């Protein structure tokens, strides 16, 4: 239990700052060190490798007990979490024996440099072109690079141009972010989530060596048309972000239950002596406690099952499109149960909890409202849809 | 698994002829007799006693599997555990080691006559007198008496009368269904769970030997009040509530979808080509497949917990309230996903879909929408939320 | 006041009779004889002619106020005034002259045989073969063809076969329903709207003379795509169902608000002391009628502007564009509030409401659920949606 | 039409600054003496008075305009209308004879000080101290009192206290708002109605002349208790609010189609190519353009009684309550509709439009979630849902 009271102690802290903080924007620069001196960023790092041995369940407790405190914090560190399970579904061992225990000693916390801002989010324009000695060159623009700032290493993705070997190829790598020709922007300034760093990144002639990149180019394409065990990197990612909305839904549900019990006066019109005794506020309160209380419980048990399976050496597409289709379940739920809380939640508090702006409790429904549209939940329900409907498993990809 | 096997089968059959019987109404004597043969009725008894030793987990499957088939099958299925959960709470080890291998040996299947018809559901009239013996005689008429029909026992609940110790203190026996004096009353006409036979019965001199009584006068209010382990009754039943909603939920969904792929009409007007690949059609089932993956998920932690605490020697009242309010979340949840998706599946399928009555797809609505009133879930609501904002839990009694 | 005072006083007589007389189903002839003694079935007509010259916003009135008390005679009402409002919009003046006063003598109630059951709702096999003199012949069979038993007239829809004047032209005429070769099949057996004998209409060569023919063949296409006065007949159409919808909601939550006064009781657990003081109960009542109230004003205009374009000479795209989407959010509304009034009052009344069949309150569900689906209301909502959005009016036809 | 001509030029300006202004929050100074300049405030001075002469539906529809393009100004402009009625309903004829021709003359806006920050609303203690001419000293401050800022004169209400012909009874007066010892405290720093100076008044000694004051020490109290016809207050200010969240509802659902037919990106990860035409966004447009399209049909309707009851020399309970119910259904109905378009409409425009802060479409959200606080739409509920059941009307009061 020690992981998740660490992780306790580090929300509690960020608890006490995050309304000036997020109002600034930026990057929570002593925050992210926080983050490291915690030792946290290690939790899937074998303790051979000088790391703390624990699993995804811990993993994603710890996520949500932070986004609960801080929605900006709390992505940082699973965006963490999805960059690292990429990197080991994919990493060599040469590579993992040099990498994680240098992950311990200089506290990586890992950013990426991923989707872009041109017509449809599948309009890839980052190029990388091959290089003598077996090294390639990458060159464009990325946009919402989350945690690109005060990141340790990037992770990036390039498609292959004028390569002999195929034009077209996804290269993965994962580079030092003062690399020559990285030129992180920071321009993120948003409705929530507002100290992610999600801004655009600039690739001008970056030399990516052979030892950093992340299988052969393509090789990412071919594992998840084969399901093979990296097709295990949406649905652990997307119950990452659910593990968000269930943080942000719980954090908002007890700040305002806080507020209920020592400011909100008794409707004596109706002839209520007591707020907390009010029917109609027990009732808001139950309506949403039941929801997050079920959800949290389908949550772990869903959690569980990505540790099963990525401690097998293989992966069934049934397997694997089972529990796309129950991480996508789970995360619908979540994002429809923060949404309506995050705003519904200010009828139990009255209008005080408005009027005072700096009571600032529209941060959470600001930072979900912000993250879920990370990908349209319609397209979601559709999926889970066909498959039910129609038997279809998702196709894997980055998004399904 | 070769539990949840039998289950599986038995369901099977139902299916092929619910529709024709649940219209008659009146007993489905034979499909009891199926039960009484494949020995589910004794899952909880150990096999020391001549039972399954199979665990809470297994039932509430079992529970869910055969409701979804059939509700009634399931509602009487899931009351038998009911009733056999008071029994195994409240008999004696000396009563247990004799009832238990009986009920193996003579394939018992358990119905109650518990609840009344007076002026609100706490006024209780049907009256135990004592006898010098040390016996009771019953008399009063009870309502909704599930499985009265073909009981082979029936747990009967009364309260003292003539009692120079103190009347109005609850007793409790299992008695058998054709003592005399019992009368079953078969009036049983519902506009869902056709063949639970939860008429009313009528108790006319009934005679409850000293053997027979399940602890002594008022002992339930003592644990009620102490939330002791006995209490542990409540939230196991509200659980066997939640799982039939969450099996009628899913064979509503299934049957829909196999109309949906068979007889759904696309609306070429809107140039769609296939129903099935309809986009509003496919966000129904995606919304309440959703939904109901993450119910079903949430509800099997909480059976877990309901076998931990039933394994216990001694329960708190912060673990059966913890407890309690899980199960209320989940209750509350699979109601409203079940009374939605009930009705609002005949827009997957289309007008036909109704306007041929004979297809019978209305069983499900009116099934879930009979049973989900059996207690006001309002007042679940109310008590998740006094917990959640007060610090509350239930007050203990048959309904929380 | 005197037509509605008229429809009032029927209404009254159909709801002591109408839980009897669903349940068998069949032709309701003896309260179809009771309107045609009304004289309402001639509202539309001018007095000139015998009619009463009433209006549009009196015949939805009589419409909701009859559909309150029996949804299937409130259907059987208002289709025969889209029936009328289909003749009114395409015959001739020699036709009018003869028909009008002919249907006043005569006391005429209008049904009709329009749709089919094949592979898509656009999908019409049933034929009009030439014959001569500008007679046709009509051979297949129709589909949910409401009031066609005991019908004075048909109006009767067909597609041009083996004509030198254009094949797959849509002819329309208004025929006697006993004419030879017009079988009445008997068959509506449906979950509600039980009493409109919407089933099978059989067409074995029947003739349609020249002066029964509605127009000529092909002009109800060209009067939709074009906008001229016929195409009000949709909106019109579309609003008569929509008062079928606020018929049926008014008349469930009377019903339901005189059950909780009489039977209704108190949840003293949580201690309430009357079931018309529980919060809970008053909420559910509070949400549906504050819903209604506004649903009905809504409507109420909407009816008025009918009655003004009917007036028209000349009806624009934007007048009728404008009516259809006004129209299509009234019936959203009504469609929505109706289905989640009639399955939610339950909880407002409780188990025993549900528990005695014969109360029979699962009436109005029924008789909704089964009209609602008459036309998918997803593509309404994407219909109003397509205009705001993309300022596009729906395109004219038989459904939008 | 004039009048609502010139509320949508008012309008027009006001939406080119208000993100802006806004931002800022204080005092709209520039935006109140436009609407100073436009002659509305004298919509309901008659002619003879030197006023416009027009109607409650035109207020409530230039209301909403103003309300669609600038929350704040559209609430201040509303206020101004309710501090209006009060003064109509309580003021002597000869007080209006003096006092209207000056509004005119003046341009006066009215503020208003009424409610306090105790223990409950209602609970006040601002007093008023009888004097021996007839005049009262004002000793308290009021909170929330809007339109405060730049008021010409201000309806202020306090409870009599060391008066020999009862404490406690509620007076009203209209006073200068630089009357010596008022201070105007400008404490207002809200989520959203940020520039509706509704922050709190302090009165130090504030003397209160016999020819300002409205009616007797507790008139408004026997007026509501009697339901007579200055109880119309109430329904008037309530439907006032109504039409701050339907133009509220209408400028977030322009805004955001504006932002969709402009910059939402089609989600080619399904195949669609345009995002005007996706199936789900046009779901979202539809449903809540159909919801506002009644909700507005319905508050026209309510807006005409409004007009017809106060042209009534007397007005009964009946006629009162009857009134008080439609109109609290109105705003039952727009709160819902409000609150959940201004954040759903997120997922129609996708991520971009939370990303990009300075969109700054969450002020529609922020200004209806603070609005839709001011009194508990849950007792609109109770109130509706007592009416109903119970045919018993509100009791009349300052909310109800
Ligand atoms: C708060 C937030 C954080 C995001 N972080 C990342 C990220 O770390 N990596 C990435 O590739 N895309 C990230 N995205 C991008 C989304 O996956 C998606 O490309 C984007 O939301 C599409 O925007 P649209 O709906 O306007 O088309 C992020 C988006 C949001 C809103
Ligand atoms: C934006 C806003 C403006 C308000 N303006 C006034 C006002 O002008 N006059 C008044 O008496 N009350 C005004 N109220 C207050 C309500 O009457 C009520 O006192 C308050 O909303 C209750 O606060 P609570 O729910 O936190 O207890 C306003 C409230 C809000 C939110
Ligand atoms: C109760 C009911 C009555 C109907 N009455 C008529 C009718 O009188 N004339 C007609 O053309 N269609 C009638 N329809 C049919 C619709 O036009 C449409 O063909 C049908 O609802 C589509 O069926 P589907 O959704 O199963 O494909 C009726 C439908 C229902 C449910
Ligand atoms: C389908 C159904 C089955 C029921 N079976 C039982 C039962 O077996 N034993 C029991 O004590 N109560 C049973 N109840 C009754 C509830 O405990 C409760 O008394 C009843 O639902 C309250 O009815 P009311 O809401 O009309 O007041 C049953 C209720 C329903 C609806
Ligand atoms: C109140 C009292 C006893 C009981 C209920 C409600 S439901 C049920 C089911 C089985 C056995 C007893 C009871
Ligand atoms: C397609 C074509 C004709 C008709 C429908 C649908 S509903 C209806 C109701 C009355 C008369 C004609 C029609
Ligand atoms: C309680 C008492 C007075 C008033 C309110 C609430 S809102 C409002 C708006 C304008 C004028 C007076 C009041």
């Amino acid at each position: 239990h020690r992981a998740l009271d660490v992780a306790t102690e580090l929300a509690k802290t960020f608890r006490v700052t995050v309304r000036e903080r997020e109002r600034a924007g930026g990057t929570p620069k002593a925050e992210r060190d926080a983050i490291r001196r915690s030792g946290l960023l290690t939790l899937l790092i074998s303790k051979e490798r000088g790391g703390l041995g624990e699993s995804w369940p811990t993993v994603y407790e710890a996520i949500a007990e932070i986004a609960s405190a801080d929605a900006s914090l709390g992505h940082l560190f699973g965006y963490h979490f999805s960059n690292f399970a990429y990197v080991d579904l994919f990493a060599s061992p040469e590579q993992k024996a040099r990498w994680y225990p240098q992950a311990v000693r200089e506290r990586w916390f890992l950013g990426n440099a991923s989707s872009e801002n041109n017509a449809h989010v599948l309009d890839w324009r980052v190029t990388a072109t091959p290089l003598p000695d077996g090294s390639y060159e990458i060159n464009g623009t990325k946009a919402f690079c989350s945690g690109s700032a005060d990141a340790d290493r990037l992770l990036v993705f390039a498609v292959t141009s004028r390569d002999p070997n195929g034009d077209g190829r996804i290269v993965a790598a994962l580079i030092p972010s003062d690399r020559a020709g990285v030129q992180v922007n920071g321009d993120w300034d948003s409705l929530g989530m507002r100290q992610t760093d999600s801004g655009s990144v600039t690739f001008s002639g970056v030399v990516v060596y052979p030892d950093e990149l992340l299988g052969t180019p393509g090789q990412v394409t071919d594992a998840f048309a084969s399901g093979s065990k990296p097709s295990l990197w949406t649905p652990i990612t997307q119950l990452i972000f659910t593990h968000l909305y269930l943080g942000i839904a719980r954090g908002a549900l007890e700040e305002a239950a806080h507020y209920s019990r020592s400011h909100s006066r008794p409707f004596t019109l109706a002839g209520v002596e007591k707020a907390t005794e009010d029917p109609y506020v027990l009732a808001i309160y139950g309506e949403f406690a039941a929801q997050l209380q079920v959800a949290e419980a389908g949550a772990r048990e869903v959690a569980l099952r990505v540790q099963e399976l990525w401690e097998r050496n293989h992966v069934t597409p049934e397997q694997r499109g089972q529990l796309m289709v129950q991480v996508a379940s789970a995360k619908i739920v979540a994002t429809r149960l923060v949404i309506e809380l995050t705003s519904r939640l200010y009828e139990a508090m009255g209008a005080r909890a408005a009027a005072s702006r700096q009571f600032g409790f529209d941060r959470f429904w600001r930072d979900a409202r912000t993250h879920t549209l990370h990908d349209p939940v319609a397209y979601k329900i559709r999926e889970v849809g066909n498959w039910f409907l129609n038997h279809r498993f998702p196709t894997p990809s980055f998004y399904s």
